[PDB]
C-alpha cells in the first residue's frame, strides 16, 4: 500500500476520534480541551506478522514482532517491536 | 486463514532468514553484538485491512496524529488504536509512523 | 478474521448498494431488465494473498496462461488454480484474466 | 495490487505447473505433450468476496459473487461470477 491523498474528516472520522480521546485519557492519562478530527489518509496493509522466539546465548532469549508484506515473494521486512530478557520456555504472546 | 495467531511452530530456515535480516537493527538497541541469534519457534498472524492516519485538532495551534487499523472484511466497523503522536502542527504531513 | 465464509447475514443498505452497482452488467447477460433487484442476504469471505499469472510452453509455438492463487500467511505453500487460457503465444503479455 | 514485472520461472513455478497439468487433464480433459513453465507475474489481492442472494421478481433469485478490494473506503467492485435460476431458500454456497 501507499497512503492515499489527504481526505477531509467525516462524522465517522470524528466517531473514531471520540473513542480514541477516551482511550488516551484512560490509559496514557492524556487530556485535551477539544478533540476534533480534521483529515486522514488511508494505507492498505496486507501481510504476515511473525512473533519469533530467538536464542541469543546461554539462558537469554528475545521475542520479535516482524511484519512481512505481500506479495509472497517479497522478502523485505519490518521489525515492529521486540521483548528483552525473555526466557526459553516463555510463551510467544501477542504484543 | 484466520487473523488468529497460529499455534507455535518450530523455526524453519525461513524463520532464521527473518531473524538474520533484522538482527543488526536490534543489536543497535542493546549496544552489543549477540554471540548467537538463533530462531527457535514462531507464531504467524495474517493481517489484512486499512491503516488510517488521522489529524486531530486539540485546541489553539496544537494537533495530534493517530494511527488506527480497520481489519477486513469490509463490513467490519471496529477499529483499534495503533499509535499516536502529540505536538503536531496544522500543516504537518500525515506521514507513516 | 478467517478466510472462512461468514455465516449468512441479512442484507444491509451496503449489500443493496453492491447489488445496484453490478445490476446492469448482469442484465446484459439475460438480455432483459430485471423488474426488481433486491439484496436479501449475503456471506463475506476475506481474501488476502498473491495471484500469479504463469506462462507455460506446451510445445512448438503453443503456450498456456494460468492464474493461481496463494493465500496468506507467507508460509502457506498451497496454491489453487483459478483460471487458464490456451492458444497463447510466446510474446503474449501476462495480462489479468 | 498491480502485477509485478515479468519474472523467470523457477523450480517452484514448474512444480505448480506440474500440479496444474494434472488438474487440467483430469477435470477439463486437456492434454499437452509438454508443460514447461517459462515466466510469471505476481499480483497482490486483498479484499472481501461477497456472495449475495438477490431477489429478481416473483419466485426468481440470482446469487452473485462480487469482489471489493481494500482499502475499506474503496467502493469499486468486480462481479466475478453469478448463478442463474436460484430459489428463495437456496443456500449461498461458494462458487
Amino acid at each position: 500500500g501507499a497512503p492515499s491523498a489527504t481526505q477531509p474528516a467525516t462524522a465517522e472520522t470524528q466517531h473514531i476520534a471520540d473513542q480514541v480521546r477516551s482511550q488516551l485519557e484512560e490509559k496514557y492519562n492524556k487530556k485535551f480541551p477539544v478533540f476534533k478530527a480534521v483529515s486522514f489518509k488511508s494505507q492498505v496493509v496486507a501481510g504476515t506478522n511473525y512473533f519469533i522466539k530467538v536464542h541469543v546465548g546461554d539462558e537469554d532469549f528475545v521475542h520479535l514482532r516482524v511484519f512481512q508484506s505481500l506479495p509472497h515473494e517479497n522478502k523485505s521486512l519490518t521489525l515492529s517491536n521486540y521483548q528483552t530478557n525473555k526466557a526459553k520456555h516463555d510463551e510467544l504472546t501477542y504484543f
